[PDB]
DNA sequence: TAACCGCGTTC
DNA sequence: TCTTGAACGCGGTTA
């Protein structure tokens, strides 16, 4: 059966591997002792491991399961080696005394597919006295291949389903071996993952392949250098529509191979032949490019494959090439009678992504999506190049790409080549090191380490730990179909996450004094503290001792004097210090501090009870109204899906049930969802097997290593003499390099926290998550309470606070120790950190000291620390249009040298908002730095405001036509296709429908469409979603333009098709206006400054308050 | 007005 | 099949 498909594929894969330089190396035999102490002596071939794939092998009966491993050797070559390993899962019993009798049943029940049984023991974290050494007994079923593993699962699931059902009825007037199978375990482990965990093999490491197995050569340091190729394809595009592989033909393919690289053109569309040129967008990224101009498009495709076959690439990189480039090449090869798989060994997979056996396909867009830490608006290759490589790549409008084949062809070749070098160097500088390093710790292959979710990455790491501590894997979590609370059906439950406050809007600059009120008891509190806080700063914050530091007293005194001056001069009008405090890796450090772990929460010291906040959303329907709505739906007739209500799937029954319960409650209450929050407590055992905390602690330290290096090189740039341009160039590049790495790790890191609530998680715990958050809320609010009493907090988000402090507040001091060095001290930082460590430290942390006698020690752990960045030059916080409301998660901060430090939330960064507001915000925030007074500052920003206002009061006359197209467009995206939005009205939704009638259904075929639209004045007083014109229409033929423009404005006889007359300038004027009141005018009000843009009227509530 | 939704950010 | 979390701003509709 289905075996045949698999052994066939393995045969084909083997042939391609052979062709591309990957023969199966079988190592010599060896009958001597096999330890890694004696590596050079054992017969074998040492290689660097690049890939991993599951394969089936013949007797070299029904197929044997194994993994092919792809190595690069030290003699400039390549080989492949094969490990076989029997797939296995476990059967668990609800009575240990009778485990043997289950074997005699499953040995006969699964005679059809099982190779061997065995009785094994594992630690089960859900078992009593497991921390005393008691272990759970299990039956290890092993198999010859993975299909036979699957068969046994199909045979076991009825037994497991039946066992969960009540036994039948024979003699009512007063156990079976089957009824003792409690569950199956570790049945859903991907096979090749099972091999890399059990065999501790990882891609990126050096091994010598020998008869006894793989031997890691810890003596080889640096990775081998695989031959990496990146490629870009550009194709013809019929105007305003999209590129279709059926009709459109490939124009040219640009690529690079280890620095060199090439262009190949289809001269049947490229209006001439081409000369060898060079595009070196900066010296770091050379690019001398030969060309092969070819006659036919099939000559082009054959040239590409022929080149690939000759160079033998272990890595092929692209940019979104997974879903555009590779499928386009395949259909074009198919049309032209070329089978891609026989040519370069590539083919789509079950998710429709293109893979090969010998060569990993590295789609940089997957890196950019997961690990670049870039906003979505900055996730196109243009912005990625500017951000990560530091240069501006060649821009060329698509609509011109097909025409410029004939008109300006050498220019187009200069574009296609830009995308090529930008992705090769993006891969080599960022994707290649990070991904391949990750493979050395995560048991997946490059293609998987690149593409899988960060929660899955965590899961992989955690499974290694669980396995190597002999801990039995929990089965994947399963959310119930219905959960209830006080007799109400629950629509959603969750915990209360981060705590964030908007406290104050306006402008704050270091050269413009503000007024502070200082709580005198607060400074009296700090004074009865800083003796032990400065000791804290040396003994805990710098791992030193006061015994070896000299000027302890002198520093203790400077600060005290300053504090005293502030205690008598409570009221002051001084120049501010703009600071930011942030806990380093707050949630990770919170989990490790508290030994937080899904396996650590229980019911029924050894007990650290911590509180969390549960919040449910339910219907106010009581059960009586639910049971009523159900049987009502039971009697009705329902369409099939290729029947009765009870013949539908239980899932669909609740789908219908939810809809009917939604409408019924709105009648009886009009209140459809009720939201309640409950304080809850959970116990957190302090002695549980800490395999989870430790996995987090390790990955944190791993990340901290790169965040530390960034701080190191940010310093090394303070001492770079501004003349030596080459020194500061390399320093600035190292920093971009280590900020990237540290941020790439950050998402994976905090995914250890989110994993606890991920669907299908093996370590689910709503409790642990809520505890993590509520504690974070408590720490951040304790920190705000102090700064409030000693300064003005501006904004606060979960773990960070932007605050303003007098200039007379103690900031930075430098101890001097006997070794001559120095120790940094930010008093505002260690001020909070000492209170953190007085009020949140875990004194109940326990750990195995003597494992043989199960003896535990108790100590105190706390790894929660604020860090400061600052002082900054300016901060600009917007305000809400409503009264008494602020705006969170939006602001602009400026560094001393006038550069932009942080720019949060605003539309300029978000993906495809209204370009007008984007350009306005880009032009506005730098201007807040000008002026000599606060009143003078707001005037400068007022001038640029009115300039933009004049643009719109003039009905857009100052802009040439090529410039107005951009300023008024709003380009928003559609997560799904149009058919999936039925019953919904939005501006994207009508823009897509109209783009569909006008250009064909072929346009909203795919998901993720960029709807570039314009709001029209007509029809008048119609809802704004009705008057949404696709910007594309203004570029079609006047026949088409007029018919639809008349349709979409319901003005059936209209002749003024000029774009300027269609636009609803009052709409855009209202939108720019809202921007100006939120960023400029209403902030100017709460700071005590009359309106600086009088053409934007204050709201009626603020016109009421000024009085 | 208040509830509610899709998107895309800040944590 | 694969799949980190919650809090939030803002257009815009709906009750
Ligand atoms: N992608 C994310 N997934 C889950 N939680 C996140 C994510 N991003 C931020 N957080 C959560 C966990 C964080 O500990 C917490 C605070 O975020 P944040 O201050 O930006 O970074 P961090 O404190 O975790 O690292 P850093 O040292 O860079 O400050 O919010
Ligand atoms: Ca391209
Ligand atoms: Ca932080
Ligand atoms: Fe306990």
């Amino acid at each position: 059966a289905l075996s045949a498909q698999q052994l066939l594929n393995a045969s084909k894969i083997d042939d391609i591997d052979s062709m591309m330089g990957f023969e199966r190396y079988v190592p010599p035999q060896y009958n001597g002792r096999f330890d890694a102490k004696d590596i050079d002596q054992i017969p074998g071939r040492v290689g660097w491991l690049t890939n991993m794939h599951a394969t089936l092998v013949s007797q070299e009966n029904q197929g044997i399961s194994g993994v092919d491993f792809y190595f690069l050797d030290e003699e400039g070559g390549s080989f492949k080696s094969t490990v076989v390993y029997d797939p296995y899962f476990f059967i668990a019993c609800n009575d240990e005394s009778r485990v043997n009798d289950v074997e005699e049943l499953v040995k006969k029940y699964l005679e059809s597919c099982l190779k061997s049984l065995q009785i094994i023991r594992k630690e089960d974290l859900t078992m009593d006295n497991h921390l005393l050494g008691l272990q759970k007994t299990l039956i290890k079923l092993s198999f010859v291949n993975s299909n036979q593993l699957f068969e046994a699962r199909k045979l076991l699931r009825p037994i497991l389903q039946d066992n969960a059902n009540n036994n039948v009825q024979r003699n009512i007037y007063n156990v079976d071996a089957k009824h003792l199978i409690e569950d199956i375990r570790e049945y859903d482990v991907p096979y090749h993952v099972r091999v890399s965990i059990d065999k501790d093999i990882r891609v990126g490491k050096w091994y010598k392949v020998t008869q006894q197995g793989f031997i890691e050569d810890t003596r080889k340091i640096a990775f081998a250098d695989p031959v990496v190729m990146a490629f870009d394809i550009e194709t013809t595009k019929p105007p305003l529509k999209f590129r279709d592989s059926a009709v459109d033909q490939i124009m040219m393919i640009s690529y690079m191979i280890d620095g060199e690289g090439f262009l190949i053109t289809n001269r049947e569309i490229i209006s001439e032949d081409i000369e060898d040129f060079e595009y070196t967008p900066k010296p770091e990224y050379p690019g001398f490019f030969t060309i092969f101009n070819e006659n036919d498009e099939v000559a082009l495709l054959q040239r590409f494959f022929e080149h690939i076959r000759d160079v033998r690439p272990t890595v092929i990189s692209t940019f979104n090439g997974d879903f555009f480039d590779w499928p386009f090449i395949h259909n074009r090869s198919k049309i032209h009678g070329l089978d891609m798989f026989d040519e370069i060994g590539f083919a789509p997979d079950a998710e429709g992504e293109y893979k090969s056996s010998y060569c990993s396909h590295m789609d940089c867009f997957r890196w950019v999506k997961r690990d670049s830490y870039l906003p979505q608006g900055s996730q196109g290759l243009k912005a990625v190049t500017q951000s990560k490589l530091g240069y501006n790549p060649i821009e060329l409008d698509p609509e011109l790409m097909t025409p410029y084949a004939f008109e300006k062809p050498q220019h187009l070749s200069e574009y296609s080549v830009s995308d090529a070098v930008a992705t090769y160097y993006l891969y080599m500088k960022y994707v290649h090191p990070f991904i391949f390093s990750l493979c050395t710790i995560i048991p997946l292959n490059p293609d998987e380490t690149l593409r899988k979710g960060t929660g899955t990455l965590c899961e992989m790491l955690l499974m290694v730990q669980a396995y190597q501590h002999n801990i039995l894997l929990p089965n994947k979590h399963t959310d119930p179909i219905e959960r209830f609370y006080d007799g109400h059906l629950l629509e959603s439950e969750t915990y209360v996450g981060g705590h964030v406050e908007s406290l104050e809007a306006g402008v704050f600059r270091s050269d413009l004094k503000n007024e502070f009120k200082i709580d005198p008891s607060a400074i009296d509190e700090l004074l009865q503290e800083l003796p032990e806080a400065l000791k804290f700063s040396v003994e805990v914050e710098n791992k030193s001792s006061v015994d070896k530091v000299t000027n302890f007293e002198e520093i203790k005194n400077q600060i005290t004097q300053k504090l005293l001056e502030l205690k008598e001069n409570n009221i002051r009008n001084e120049l501010p210090l703009i600071y930011h405090v942030d806990v380093a890796s707050m949630y990770p450090n919170i989990m490790t501090t508290n030994r937080l772990q899904p396996d650590s929460i229980k019911a029924e010291t050894c007990a650290r009870k911590l509180k969390w906040a549960w919040r449910g959303e339910f219907f106010p329907s009581k059960m009586d109204e639910y049971n009523m709505i159900k049987r009502a739906l039971q009697n009705e007739t329902f369409p099939n899906k290729n029947l009765t209500f009870d013949e539908l799937s239980y899932a669909d029954q609740v789908i219908h049930i939810k809809k009917r319960l939604t409408e019924y409650s709105r009648k009886v209450y009009h209140r459809v969802k009720v939201s309640e929050i409950v304080e809850r407590e959970a116990i957190v055992c302090q002695r549980e097997n800490p395999f989870y905390v430790d996995t987090v602690k390790s990955f944190r330290d791993r990340r901290y290593e790169f965040k530390g290096l960034a701080k190191t090189w940010k310093g090394n740039l303070s001492k770079i003499d501004p003349s030596d341009k080459h020194a500061r160039d390399e320093a600035k590049k190292m920093i971009v390099l280590y900020d990237s790495l540290q941020l790439a790790h950050k998402v994976i890191l905090n995914s250890f926290y989110g994993y606890v609530m991920r669907k299908g998680s093996r370590w689910y715990s709503m409790e642990m998550a809520g505890i993590t958050c509520l504690t974070g809320a408590t720490i951040i609010q304790m920190a705000r309470a102090l700064v409030e009493r000693v300064g003005r907090p501006l904004e606060l988000d979960t773990d960070g606070i932007w605050c303003i402090l007098p200039k007379s507040f103690p900031e930075t001091y430098f101890f001097t120790l006997e070794n001559g060095k120095k120790l940094y001290l930010s008093y505002p930082c260690s001020m909070l950190n000492y209170r953190v460590h007085q009020k949140f430290t875990n004194h109940q942390y326990q750990e195995l000291k003597d494992p043989l006698n199960y003896i535990y020690e108790t100590h105190s752990e706390n790894t929660i620390f604020f860090e400061v960045d600052g002082p900054y030059k300016a901060m600009i916080l917007p305000s809400s249009k409503e009264e008494g409301k602020g705006i969170k998660k939006r602001y602009a901060v400026f560094n001393e040298d006038g550069s932009l430090a942080e720019l949060k939330g605003f539309e300029l960064k978000r993906r495809g908002e209204l370009q007008l507001i984007k350009n306005f915000q880009s032009d506005i925030f730098k201007v807040f730095l000008e002026g000599d007074t606060l009143e003078g500052c707001y005037s400068a920003v007022a001038s640029v405001c009115n300039r933009w206002l004049d643009v719109l009061d003039s009905h857009g006359l100052m802009l040439e036509d090529e410039d107005l197209v951009s300023l008024i467009c709003e380009n928003r995206s559609m997560s799904k296709t149009l058919k999936e939005y039925e019953g919904q009205k939005s501006t994207s939704i009508t823009t897509a429908r109209r783009l569909g009638d006008f250009l064909g259904e072929d346009m909203v075929k795919d998901k993720g469409l960029q709807c570039k639209y314009i709001i029209s004045s007509k029809p008048f007083n119609a809802p704004v979603t009705e008057r949404a014109i696709p910007v594309a229409i203004f570029s079609a033929d006047i026949p088409i333009k007029r018919s639809f423009l008349r349709r979409w404005t319901l003005d059936p006889s209209l002749e003024d098709l000029d774009i300027r007359t269609i636009i609803d300038w009052g709409y855009y004027r209202e939108r720019l206006g809202s921007a100006i009141q939120k960023i400029i005018t209403i902030p100017a009000a709460l700071q005590g400054v009359s309106n600086p843009v009088p053409r934007v009227e204050h709201p009626d509530w603020l016109k009421r308050k000024i009085a």
